[PDB]
């Protein structure tokens, strides 16, 4: 539950096998070194772990969906007089059983929602008994994850992400008390003009010893942690529900996304044997949704500047640390944005605290994601995460909308597909929602014929992407928003392989038809059949998406009546259904790529978004341009200053004014001729609000020879540091020019002492890997040793390079 | 909805035992066939498996499986409408069958349930089985009362765990769109001026029709509307939020005055127009800490009883209007509250309180015993939801109890006081969470104290502990342990007819200044400390002087909330076999007959402003004494002044006043000749200007009797078939033993039938004398029959009845 300094992560000494025991003996028993006992042989690991780290992105392999093991000897050493001994899982996927020695002590089905036991009774019959001398003090706590597929669970196979297994989540060993709380409940409330707020501390006693009564202190501070309340209950009944508080302050704090203030909550509950404190934080923010109309914050109009984000990152799939959470959330927060839905499932509550404290509103939804609708478990299922959830992050000021479902008009993991049925269990869970929270709104995305049912829904509008052109985006929008009471725009956007450009982003896009709608339909997201589309037909170049998303952030702002919208995603993340992608298994789609490099595309959410003084000329990752001598290629810069003058080569091409319905580029471009070889250009930006001046430089060459059809593969060591090399592959034609335009598949492989730097997901960190521009990067850990790498692509010859260390 | 709902009570058919399979109750079956047996029996509902064994002297009453049969004419009026089975209930697990279809079961013999039965009548219809059954559905229902340590209630409870379908079993019919759930939630103001209603509903919408037009009306005490709004296109899926209104100077519902608000709702779609309604009241409650009760602002003395759904001659299958006449017959005696026993009752009851301005405490059965596994607990907290969700809009109810006794073990060779205390606390809360309008009670677990709204303890003084001299002090020591004390549960057993000039004489061991609570043991007739309960004659004369002291203490006590005397009518239970009417809790007011006691007019004295008065024993044929002894009489009355009359001869006017116990000051001491006397008493009520007599009868016997000698046996009276025969004990000299309790056993062989198993004391064929006399019917049946009437140790006598 809630605690403080008695929470310890368990990270260290843990040993991984992949697969299934053949009972729970098999953890625990004696084994001598090289007997039968001794294998399978675990692997080492350090939590939080995924049993897809490598798997999913790997090119040649269906990642693992099945059971899989975990197992430590945990040093117990309560500070509490006779204290209770609580694991808390944040989360693990997808169904986990607990084991203590050889009694089962929990199970769980749901890989997104937090949830506990209480190991104090299995502990002690366990340290009782005589096979306790063996573990020589310790206790063996094992526990099995399983990611098996299954129709009868949430979420669908279908679906566009990763059902990723295991302890992916902090498991924390939890330290209590005789009495604390299983629940803290913070009911706030903002009256009509925002000066007087409600405060009800409601919670629930954890108190298995029976302590009749006990003083319960509640103690409320202001976001400069002054006190504001304070109250000591003597001799309350320390068992079940007890309303503690309820507290009227005014003039308070207002929580918001520019400012995000939190209040804390701090509980006491003392006995003649403990004194227990823990804290809940909180924030006072009014919210509303007009009818046919935009969302408003404390009173004032503010239009949502979405992203999505999915729990995985490059080398550790669902394992994210705080630390990489943290940066993450950061760097959303430096683009600009103010809301977020956390993909399709409840997430890790160390985000909903980043949201709370960078001021970020957020959508958090259960993950009905796709296939129809199941039977009596699969509905258990569905409601008890709902539940979980909205129990769980109720107190978060950052929550917004609780979401239901996403494209829960996708049939065939059932045999039938039953419209009624869907549209009774989304009213149910509605009800729920509403039941449990009133305070909130329901939501869900694209299932048309529910969309009466929650009070704010997302219909599917994927312009210049899996469907028309990205000018349509705003009369798609203007049509959408009139046939729903509040409408939300979740999810558009465009991929792009990270580090590929283009001189002609449209080449091949000339002929999409215009006027005929952008909603993804089945089929669209596939690699064949369809009709003409971007998604299918476009490059996939950084180029065409920096384009199609300046042209939807500046049509926003001519938009008063649009609540707000959310790009998917923030970054690249896995997919096992994309094997064929630029890089495999991989929804490029973000405008950061899956090891937090920040795209092209990052930049231009940024300088639509924010204020503190930015620049940014587009082209950091294109390092050779292409076209004819004395050609006038256009430039772009992405800046909110206010003035930009561009030099190239040190030569003024003059100032220019931002302006954001100039498009592209809100009017800071410029057509100027590059030298053939390397060229320097600088941009120079002043904020007149900030009274700032700021700066940006690129190099790059620019090529006038045209290039024939791929012949060679030239590979070279482009760079060091410390133990790793930096290589690089460039295809090249029958005259060694360089293939500029190539988008062939190149397939890194090594001999000898080092390792490759691959399965990142990302297009440096790919051993298969379709080119950007001709060119293919990988990193090399050479382990102080020798190695030769090889480079192959089809029908040209294989080419080495020799890896040696000093 | 009175339209389309139908009770099926013709055309049943019961057999008591289990069958091997469905199969047994659909297959063909010759006549003379192995099929034709077990032989079922012909029955009409309500009905229970224990109307006669419950009380019958010689047999354990039935606890098991028992099945019911119907043939079914279905012809649903609504276009593509649903068919539902509604139970208002039925004991204790059941299982319902259409053919061979399991449709549906239940585990709870107190709550509603219904069991929708649409899709298995249109698959039994559409196939070559239903050519057979002649366009009828067979429907089959298998109710079980077996014991089960793991159900509530408990084995070890003074009540019968009843078997079968006890309570009606409607058929509905329902059109494609209906009202699953309508809740009323009612709050008032301050100064009681402002009433707030929301109007919730939940749809049973199974066809997904997507839009329909929703009427909600509110009508007064005479059906005239305050409020109506119609709703267009709404979505009738799911929970709806109808109407919330403020209503200014809202028409309150008190006990004197009880006035209710009526919700009608109505749903139309293009193929439907459907209207249901439910009732609620506007009323303000407060239990004050360490204090009285108020409602409506003015404090109320709770003057309360409690009742068990049982009655003669059929167990728990009361009819309506059973329940009616027994419901007025309580507020005629001046009951403003009541605690319906050990468990939901039926929805008849509870619309009576409503109607009629009685309070209600209703309670889950989780009486005695301790605490169970995880099917236990799961049906404790099924039955609290249903129960709250069920009858959260009666204005009557302000106390939703947890449970009784359970403090009281031995159902588990474990008993955990933390564990009974963590279970009571969740149910707490959740009665909290589904309806924070009322309080929580318990009853008699000391070690749960700390966790209810309202506590009551034991507090039995003068029948299981101590004496009732004792009431007031005892009250005062309990009431100050916690917040909000409400004392349920007193009284004593009285056997109707029996009567004694020393209503005291063995009461002498008995102990004061120690408690009046009851314990371990106290409740057997057999081992424990004096006690009247064990000690006394279970006269009537002794209770009503019981019931009197506790009646005047209580003006004298302004903190108390209120009382309930346990119970309103004589009631059969399993555990007193050797009662003076064998498995009968005596301690009503009221025979299970509905016949009046002595001691309802007591209560109807202090209770009730209708002038009334009542010259205590009526049922008191012969009394006895010494050649000109002053004998005690006591009259009844609430009026100011009565005078007594002996004979035609005045008395005295005596000024009516509570304190001046007996009987308010309505007594006399008069002499009695030897034989017959006439006793009249006129009152007279100021406040009314009405003056109102009764007048009794009585035989004065100064001959002393030695021991029972031997049973005299006659025809008292014949009404067209039926004989009350008499049978009095008389000693060696042909005295009447005046004082006699001795068990009497009637036979009876030839063409008549003995009208007994009634749990009366004049409707039982093994029953203890009332002053050395007993009564019982006898049904002739137009022929001959001879009557055997034996007590142990005398000769046994013969009664011939000719027609
Ligand atoms: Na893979
Ligand atoms: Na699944
Ligand atoms: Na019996
Ligand atoms: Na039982």
């Amino acid at each position: 539950k809630v605690p403080a300094m008695n929470k310890i992560r368990l990270t260290n000494n843990w040993e991984y096998l992949k697969g299934d025991l053949g009972g729970i003996w098999e953890a625990v028993r004696p084994a001598a070194p090289g007997s039968s006992e001794a294998v399978p042989i675990w692997q080492p690991v350090t939590l939080p772990h995924c049993f897809n780290a490598e798997d999913a992105v790997d090119p040649d392999v269906n990642y693992y969906e099945g059971p899989g093991w975990y197992k430590t000897l945990l040093a117990i050493d309560n500070p509490y007089r006779n204290g209770r001994i609580v694991l808390d899982f944040d989360g693990a996927g997808q169904k986990t059983d607990v084991y203590v020695y050889t009694t089962h002590v929990g199970s769980h089905v749901g890989g997104y929602d937090s949830w506990n036991v209480d190991i104090t009774d299995a502990v002690k019959a366990f340290l009782g008994s005589k096979d306790a001398e063996r573990f020589k003090g310790k206790v063996p706590l094992s526990i099995r994850c399983d990611n098996s597929r299954d129709l009868e669970m949430i979420p669908s196979d279908l679906a566009d992400f990763n059902i990723y297994g295991g302890l992916y989540r902090y498991l924390n060993l939890v330290y209590l008390p005789e009495v604390s709380f299983e629940q803290i409940h913070l009911e706030s409330s903002l009256s009509s003009n925002l000066k007087e707020g409600i405060l009800k501390v409601k919670t629930s006693f954890y108190n298995p010893e029976d302590i009749r009564k006990a003083d319960v202190t509640v103690s409320v501070y202001d976001v400069d942690r002054k006190p504001v309340f304070s109250k000591t209950l003597e001799g309350i009944l320390p068992l079940g529900d007890q309303l503690l508080a309820k507290m009227k302050i005014k003039n308070p704090v207002l929580w918001d996304v520019d400012v995000p203030q939190l209040y804390t909550c701090e509980l006491t509950v003392k006995t003649p044997d403990q004194t227990f404190t823990t804290e809940e934080r909180f924030g006072f923010r009014h919210t509303e949704f007009k009818d046919k109309g935009p969302f408003f914050l404390n009173g004032k109009r503010l239009l949502l500047r979405g992203t999505h984000r999915h729990e995985d990152h490059a080398g550790v799939a669902q394992a994210m640390t705080e630390d990489m959470m943290r940066r993450e959330m950061r760097m959303m927060k430096d683009m600009g944005v103010n809301f977020i839905r956390l993909g399709h499932y409840q997430q890790s509550e160390i985000i909903l605290d980043l949201c709370d404290e960078l001021g970020i509103l957020v959508w958090e939804e259960i993950p009905w994601c796709r296939g129809g609708l199941g039977g009596d478990v699969y509905k258990k299922q569905a409601r008890r995460m709902l539940a979980n959830m909205i129990v769980q992050h109720h107190n978060h000021p950052a929550v917004i909308i609780w979401g239901l479902g996403n494209e829960n008009d996708w049939p065939n993991d059932f045999n039938t597909f039953d419209k009624s049925a869907i549209r009774a269990f989304m009213k149910e869970l509605h009800d729920m929602a509403h039941r449990l929270d009133d305070t909130r709104m329901t939501a869900i995305r694209r299932c048309e014929f529910c969309n009466d049912i929650v009070d704010v829904y997302s219909p599917s509008i994927w312009a210049g992407w899996y469907r028309g052109v990205f000018t349509d985006y705003k009369s798609i929008s203007e049509q959408e928003m009139q046939k729903v009471k509040h409408f939300l725009h979740v999810e558009w956007g465009g991929d792009s392989h990270a580090r590929r450009h283009s001189e002609d982003a449209f080449y091949n896009l000339k002929n999409i038809e215009a006027g005929k709608g952008g909603d993804e339909r089945a089929g669209d997201a596939s690699l064949y059949g369809g009709v003409p589309r971007a998604s299918r037909d476009g490059d996939w170049s950084e180029s065409y998406v920096v384009r199609l998303i300046d042209w939807h952030l500046k049509e926003q702002e001519t938009m008063p009546w649009l609540t707000g919208t959310a790009y998917w995603p923030f970054k690249d993340f896995s997919t096992p259904v994309r094997p064929d992608n630029p890089v495999p298994y991989v929804n490029q789609k973000g405008v950061v790529e899956r090891d937090f490099t920040p795209k092209e595309s990052y930049y231009v959410f940024q300088s639509y978004w924010t204020e503190k003084p930015m620049i940014h000329i587009y082209g950091h990752t294109w390092p050779v341009r292409w076209g004819g001598k004395d050609d006038r290629k256009e430039i772009l810069v992405y800046s909110n200053c206010d003035e930009v003058e561009l030099f190239v080569n040190g030569v003024s091409q003059g100032v220019k004014r931002r302006n954001s319905q100039d498009y592209p580029a809100a009017g800071l471009r410029w057509n100027c001729v590059y030298q053939e070889g390397m060229n320097e250009i600088r941009a120079v930006g002043v904020k007149k609000k900030e009274k700032k001046e700021v700066s940006d430089v690129i190099r790059q060459e620019y090529q006038t020879a045209k290039w024939d059809k791929e012949a060679a593969c030239q590979v070279s060591l482009l760079s060091e540091e410390g133990d790793t090399a930096l290589v690089q592959v460039q295809l090249i034609d029958k005259n060694g020019i360089r293939c500029l335009s190539s988008k062939k598949q190149i397939t890194f492989e090594i001999a000898g002492d080092g390792s490759l730097i691959c399965n990142l997901g990302t297009s440096t960190g790919s051993r298969k890997v379709q080119a950007y521009n001709g060119r293919a990067l990988i990193r090399i850990k050479r382990n102080e040793g020798n190695s030769v790498v090889a480079v192959k692509s089809e029908g040209l010859p294989t080419a080495f390079l020799e890896l040696k260390s000093p």
